[PDB]
């Protein structure tokens, strides 16, 4: 699996959420890529990411769930847990 976290350094919700999402990734031993949409806009533009923060959970480069606009960090944890529960069964 993989977490992709899209941010910019002028986004205050992004700064506050970044250590949480990093801890979540460490907690589940999932790779996490932090992507700055201003510094490196090519891949975000290809993925159709326009707002930050945006969180994409992936497995084998397949998009399991995208979070943008209105979401809490608990929704991200819940999706990761449900996906691992389904996968491990």
């Amino acid at each position: 699996m993989k977490i992709e976290y899209f941010k910019n350094d002028k986004c205050s919700v992004c700064k506050a959420m970044l250590p949480k999402i990093q801890t979540i990734a460490k907690n589940f031993d999932i790779d996490i890529e932090v992507i700055d949409v201003i510094e490196n806009p090519s891949y975000p533009a290809q993925k159709l990411v326009f707002t930050v923060p945006t969180v994409i959970i992936l497995d084998k480069e397949f998009e399991i769930k995208r979070f943008a606009r209105n979401f809490s960090i608990s929704e991200v944890i819940n999706t990761i847990e449900r996906y691992l529960e389904i996968s491990n069964k």
